[PDB]
């Protein structure tokens, strides 16, 4: 009706704001659909996923090379590694989202990955080019909602 | 209809992912329906108060043992007792909430409350216990949503 | 429907919320249906009109009084002027919004505008007042949503 349309716009506009507020101070970054956001702390791969999930959201993965340079820029504004949303198949070399899916868009560093097998995990460099590795170092929780 | 419930979904996707930024930061703390926060503010009952009410909210109430314990854990986090939204009746011993209501969940400290009528605020323990105490102290301002 | 004004109260208690944290926290200002914010950074005119489109908003420019008194808090606030989003017509001394329309509400200090088309932009004092300036200095950023 009418005075739906009304509502909807208000509402529409009201969380416009909010989320031009919240990316105005960098607390969080949008890409297409995808909001990326991190509390700061650098933990382990579990860690991080737990911090995420308690938050309603998950540990972060790039599906395009634009959200792949938003995590990057997160991961150089704290200087630190960045633990991705993904771990190695049975096949080592091969990698899956946590939802068990095959990984499609990629961006290993040269040579990467090469741990077979030991390094179920995958870390961002700065640069945002991917290393696989254990799972127990302390990166850059970064979250994606 | 159909293009109203694509609406909606983008509108509740976005709220989610405004509300996970703000818990990952620890800007807030979700219990059920209620959103509690603080200013980071320590100061007494009325000026409590009137930040929350500014705000959009009120000074917090915890009703359940969960709100009990998330109110509880802002009051660890910042080192500090807060003031509860309640206020003692006429009849010592006996408190309402605000809005008038008796106050049906309790978590009085052992022996409280025992002011008799001379202490007409509730402030929180940092472990989550009450104290009936005069409103004229400075206690970190928490409000709920 | 009915299942509708169920989902809308939902959703409009969640955004109450969330600005409410917003506003507690002191992220943003709640001006009628404006939002103004700041990330807490000095630059040029060309330079905060980039940040605040940036985030989905606009260079902030008060059109009431109490708009303007607003942002006066956050240049008080920030201790430094603000850009406000105008600037000057072929005309000398005649200023137009962004968006091209005429300028209604002024706040000019004495004697000011009196740049005679040196001074393109505007700049906010921290008592509220205007004065035209040029547009090369480093201002608080203050975006409107
Ligand atoms: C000890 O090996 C480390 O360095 C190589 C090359 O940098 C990585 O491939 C590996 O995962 C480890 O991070
Ligand atoms: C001086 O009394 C204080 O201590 C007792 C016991 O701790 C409280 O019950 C009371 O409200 C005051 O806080
Ligand atoms: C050098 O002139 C400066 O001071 C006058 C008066 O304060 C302003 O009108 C002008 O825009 C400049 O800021
Ligand atoms: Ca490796
Ligand atoms: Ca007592
Ligand atoms: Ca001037
Ligand atoms: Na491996
Ligand atoms: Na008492
Ligand atoms: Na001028």
């Amino acid at each position: 009706d009418e005075e739906l349309q009304t509502e909807l716009y208000e509402i529409k506009h009201q969380i416009l704001q909010t989320m031009g507020v919240l990316s105005l101070q960098g607390s969080m970054l949008s890409v297409g659909d995808k909001v990326f956001s991190t509390n700061g702390q650098s933990v382990n791969f579990d860690t991080i996923k737990e911090m995420c999930t308690r938050a309603g959201g998950n540990i972060a993965v790039p599906r395009t090379p634009e959200e792949n340079e938003a995590i990057a820029s997160i991961a150089k504004k704290y200087n630190n590694y960045v633990y991705l949303g993904m771990i190695e198949d049975q096949t080592p070399g091969d990698f899956h989202y946590l939802d068990g899916a095959s990984v499609s868009y990629t961006n290993w560093y040269p040579g990467e990955p090469r741990g077979q097998g030991k390094e179920k995990c995958v870390e961002m460099y700065t640069d945002g080019t991917w290393n696989d590795r254990g799972c127990l170092q302390y990166r850059l929780a970064v979250c994606e909602f």
